[PDB]
């Protein structure tokens, strides 16, 4: 009943997909029962035609009914994540951002890759600071639990994506396949602050985030950044309680000067681990005031679960809990702490 | 400069390749530098992105540039090829090979470029083999071909090597895209005339694009019963190609007197039944097959017609439907046919 004629076929003449289809299709390629033609056939024209969010649900669930799941019980009912789709065209605010929520005693599990693969960014970075990027479930939970923060590495959890991840690699260009990150974390977090730089694709990610009734900020800054921005306002999608919002955000309501977008930037994998250490040092400054900013983020999709949570309160909370993880040297602890976690094993 | 992200990428952002670069990513897969995930991705890319005749025309000179020729003054000023993109989805009879036949029985030097199957049960290679026709002669034997018998036959895989990489890349997709544009576009000969079959409605008229280019007469057709070969059927559209403008047209065969024809009636099989259809037609069979063989030699011969300005269109058809007909009747097809096996086993 379906073969991939018959979806490309309708791909290609600009037709959603009848439901099922995109799940046959990412089964295929997981189960290694897709030449690497018809993965990139797939890809491109999935992309083409602008994908659903039925679709990249399809996608994102056929992906994480074959990723190694995380032991029962070890992830906290209330973890964050804290992730971009990349492909914005930085310094790494999510990784910094997500070391001051962990910090302020919020759960986050993170999921990610090396720079230019299609599952999301930061674990070069996470490399260069000393963290052990690749363990395995069992060690990923107990990193969870005794330093409130784990990392999966997609390779790890993922390793049927493997044939995908190389072809896409080839192509060498941005497709549907990019949005999978942080919709296919092995842990599941039901909630987390999630950075798109592809604005038509974000109102997409949030859908299939709706549908799971998680508690996310989808967030783009109207300057194309895949974070909440300091360079202008930003659009998120609040998602919560099953439905979806779309709303505008300047972060001078909170007493944020406006920075450029060069300073919040410049980094590979060996330079952004020396912001951090600047930074959660204490190194005020605009890349300061972003990470801030997007962790606050990440702590009010966290509120969010609460469900009697309120928009202006929760973003001063979030404020000051983000301020206070860093000030008080909790966050370049929680590195210290998750480093040394690392090493005793 | 270039790149295949690059070109890859202002694809997926629905917009226009640049000038050069069809060429330049073509040139890439034909020198055998091009990873399978690029050729498929860029195929369906430019086929999701509405191509353009300049982007058309750019992969078929690639391609004409990297194929061998046939020699130096062995191809007419004013040979015409009859060959269509296939996967129209019907396996009828090979009514492009059968139209080549006649064509070339009325005295117009015909040059056809031909495949096996992709989809159906029979292309005109195939079918061409099962008759006893050498389909896999080089450039100087097809020249020789043509002097002696009327006809030469150029197969697609013996003159376009380099085709080699995208031709398994495209298959394992299994959907039709731009390349499947190419055949049409690629004889070698480079007749400039021909009756062009196109399964695609939405694509016809870019490769009429790329034939006005060249200032070729062409008629590219495309049953609207969906058949890439003119139908008997009910009508069908029609890019007039001639002093390099394209103007569309629709045709009906009522017109000069064709009854209707149910698809199932041209309808046929693997290629011992295809060649069976063809002695059938060449030997003298009335009924709808030869109806639609008559109509579509008509075809070519109002093409080759068309390589002279003042031709007109009715009278121009009409003679063409005459020539086809008496090319049939008098026995010269059914002996072009003989001639030409006989010369593949005389060398
Ligand atoms: O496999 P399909 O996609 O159905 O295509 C059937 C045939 O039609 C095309 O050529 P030609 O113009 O010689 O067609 P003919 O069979 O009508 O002679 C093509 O080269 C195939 O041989
Ligand atoms: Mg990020
Ligand atoms: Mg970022
Ligand atoms: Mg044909
Ligand atoms: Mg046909």
């Amino acid at each position: 009943v379906p073969s991939w004629p018959q979806i490309l076929g309708r791909l290609t003449d600009n037709r959603d997909l009848a439901r099922g289809q995109a799940a046959w299709a990412m089964d295929q390629i997981m189960t290694g029962n897709a030449r690497p033609a018809q993965i990139a056939a797939f890809a491109v024209a999935m992309t083409m035609k602008a994908p659903t969010a039925d679709e990249v649900g399809e996608l994102a669930g056929v992906m994480l009914s074959h990723a190694h799941p995380l032991p029962a019980d070890t992830v906290p009912d209330d973890a964050v994540d804290v992730v971009g789709t990349g492909g914005d065209g930085t310094v790494n605010l999510s990784t910094m951002a997500a070391i001051v929520v962990a910090a302020a005693g919020v759960p986050v599990v993170k999921h990610g890759n090396r720079a230019a693969s299609s599952l999301s960014g930061g674990a070069d970075t996470l490399e260069a600071l000393g963290v052990r990027i690749d363990l395995g479930p069992d060690l990923v939970a107990r990193s969870l639990a005794e330093v409130g923060i784990g990392f999966c590495f997609a390779p790890r959890f993922h390793p049927s994506y493997r044939h995908a991840a190389a072809v896409l690699r080839e192509i060498g260009v941005p497709t549907v396949f990019n949005l999978l990150g942080p919709l296919t974390n092995p842990a599941r977090p039901r909630a987390g602050l999630i950075g798109c730089a592809f604005a038509d694709l974000a109102e997409v990610m949030a859908g299939v985030f709706a549908a799971r009734r998680s508690s996310v900020l989808v967030v783009h800054g109207d300057d194309g950044l895949d974070e909440l921005t300091t360079t202008t306002t930003s659009t998120i999608w609040r998602v919560a309680a099953g439905s979806v919002d779309k709303l505008t955000f300047d972060p001078a309501g909170f007493g944020f000067a406006r920075a450029q977008l060069d300073q919040l930037a410049g980094g590979d994998a060996q330079a952004n681990a020396a912001a951090v250490r600047a930074v959660l040092g204490g190194a005020r400054g605009p890349v300061r005031d972003a990470v801030v900013l997007n962790a606050a983020g990440a702590i009010v999709a966290h509120a969010g679960l609460s469900s009697r949570a309120e928009w202006l309160p929760a973003w001063e909370e979030g404020l000051r809990r983000a301020s206070a993880a860093i000030d008080t040297g909790a966050a370049e602890q929680l590195l210290a702490r998750w480093v040394r976690f690392g090493r005793q094993i």
